[PDB]
């Protein structure tokens, strides 16, 4: 194996650690939001890690984009990790959760000032006509919220992937890679981790 | 808009052109491939892009594993490329469609014999025991193969993703990112791409 724990929760806090001390990895938070619609239709955006732990891994976003609808209709995600600079990837599967909306709020509330006002003026994934329109916006909104407190939008919040699919990939120059995959659940290759967790070998 | 073409495959081909260019980027090439099954579970991860043109955005792979599946169930998928040392994104769906097995074994044949091999021994995403067990049957299959053409897997080879939808994204210090999406098809914030394209900003 070599890994650091056989929680898959632990053993990614232990690359993810290590992601943010490399000084050529500029956000170690960042991921690929895979998402899709009911009937099969999938889409993918970067986005950042805004908390992890046990009950999972957590974002923000405005419900009415692309991957709100999706998430409201359709409930289940995958996140991509990729630190290149490392030679590593880290794949997340399972069902969403949507916060609830006092947790959403204090987190709004403790984001800077320009980025709450960011999330009121950009009606994310809406059609709008020029680069000017945004900025005349966010200046008018300056002025509105000016030592004043900007309420978090009814469309603003946040999501909670409860991973039931973990893996880990270690990229080689050989061209035999290393990927230890942890799912929730006994064959000869198969392993106990910790908690209700099975990890396996997989081949490149 | 701030584009160099209004043909969103050119428009990639010259920021490909800018991240090829940029020391930071380890391979510019790399994208995360999103799919999903029919039932609406998605799943994603990295892999290279190998070749691109009006035609779409090529890719290789064992078909029998899970992307290959899913594609062959459901021939739909998104891909992702970030390249954060330029603060851009693009994000890409469309449908796709197996290469002919021709036009594999030509791309096989020119692949170095070490990652011919590779494919061979690496049912991708089997279970295995451990690491030994893919060094191994790795110098096995070199012994095999000295001084002989390897053969294509029956189970390996390639899809094109033909672009219906093409997101640039070039990201700002002051938040208000700069999006421009192209889909294939009047608004007063509609434009005219080259041939069927039609194009529009987005609020971030
Ligand atoms: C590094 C990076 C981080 C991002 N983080 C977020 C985020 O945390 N929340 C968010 O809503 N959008 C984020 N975006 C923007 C998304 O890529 C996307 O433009 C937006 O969320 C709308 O996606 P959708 O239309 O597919 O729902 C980020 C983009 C980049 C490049
Ligand atoms: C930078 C990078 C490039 C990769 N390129 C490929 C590739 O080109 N083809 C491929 O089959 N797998 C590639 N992989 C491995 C995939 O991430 C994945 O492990 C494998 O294709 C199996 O995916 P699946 O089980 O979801 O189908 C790459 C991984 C990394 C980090």
């Amino acid at each position: 194996t070599h890994l650091t724990s056989l929680d898959p929760v632990k053993q990614f806090a232990a690359w993810f650690e290590e992601a943010v001390q490399c000084p050529d990895i500029g956000e170690a938070n960042a991921m690929c939001l895979a998402t899709c619609t009911r009937d099969g239709k999938p889409s993918a955006r970067m986005l950042l890690l805004k908390g992890f732990g046990k009950d999972g891994f957590r974002f923000f976003t405005n419900f009415e984009s692309q991957k709100g609808k999706e998430l409201d209709s359709n409930p289940f995600a995958s996140l991509v990790f990729y630190w290149e600079p490392l030679n590593r990837q880290v794949r997340v599967e399972g069902p969403v959760k949507k916060l609830p909306e006092e947790e959403a709020e204090c987190y709004f509330h403790s984001r800077p000032k320009s980025s709450q006002i960011g999330a009121v003026v950009s009606h994310q994934s809406s059609v709008i006509p020029d680069r000017e329109y945004l900025r005349k916006k966010n200046e008018e909104l300056e002025q509105l919220y000016q030592d004043q407190e900007v309420p978090k939008p009814k469309s603003w919040g946040g999501y909670v992937l409860y991973p039931q699919v973990m893996e880990f990939w270690q990229g080689q120059t050989n061209r035999l890679h290393d990927r230890i995959v942890f799912r929730r659940g006994l064959g000869p290759m198969t392993h106990r981790g910790e908690e209700d967790w099975l990890y396996e070998r997989l081949a490149p």
